[PDB]
């Protein structure tokens, strides 16, 4: 009865990016160290288990600045923010390990395992 | 260098229609006659060139509802609004043109043009 459009929410997903780059509807700054990351909190809650933990909260729902430890990586956070963007994941030697320690502490388990398996698969 | 996460965008969707349905960060009522549906500004402007159009303009970036024009077809408004969210588009020969006409106003080309494809592949 239904009609399944194969590329609708790759779509839809590059049109929130696109709404990001250009600041339309944006709601929230992350701030990582001296890093300023502007987002859409359903974007963020809609990835991450931290951020969807933090905004179904009615006491933190409105908030606008999150500031993040000052000890999470910013180029991991940057990583990790393209990929919920693009479902595009930039591992590499230089920063699995940021990406991963950064996945664990944003509660993103299919991206950490997905780490797993690439450090399992790499030398 | 890359990892394509194929599953990913539609997992985000999923999650945007879970915030939908409990109207987590849901931004706009569009009433269309006497039906009201709650929604993401993000998302309808993701999907539609008609909410594109409108909430692209700083004039009315910021409106909190959206008056259709009372003769919008309420039941083809609600089946392409689940579309948005889902992929899944419900085409049925007692809808077919009240669907296609919705989505014509709505300016969602892809969507007319799959109602064309399904008038032509139909009786
Ligand atoms: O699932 C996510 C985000 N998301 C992505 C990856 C990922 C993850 O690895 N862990 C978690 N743990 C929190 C799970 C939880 C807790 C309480 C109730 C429901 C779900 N969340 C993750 N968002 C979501 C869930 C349900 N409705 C709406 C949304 Cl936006
Ligand atoms: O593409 C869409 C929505 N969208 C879905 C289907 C569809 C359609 O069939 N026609 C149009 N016409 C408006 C096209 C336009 C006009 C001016 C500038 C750019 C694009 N839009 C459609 N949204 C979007 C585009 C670019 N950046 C961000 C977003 Cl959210």
């Amino acid at each position: 009865s239904q009609i399944q459009f194969t590329r609708h929410a790759s779509d839809v997903l590059l049109n929130l990016n696109r709404l990001r780059s250009r600041d339309i509807l944006t709601d929230v700054v992350i701030v990582v160290s001296r890093e300023q990351f502007r987002a859409h909190k359903t974007v963020l809650m809609a990835c991450s288990g931290l951020f969807y933990s933090i905004f179904t909260d009615q006491l933190k729902r409105n908030l606008s600045v999150i500031n993040l430890d000052p000890e999470i990586n910013p180029e991991g956070f940057n990583i990790l923010l393209d990929f919920m963007y693009t479902s595009r994941l930039n591992l590499r030697e230089g920063n699995i390990m940021a990406v991963m320690a950064t996945a664990m502490y944003l509660q993103m388990e299919h991206v950490v395992d997905t780490c797993r398996k690439f450090i399992k698969a790499s030398e």
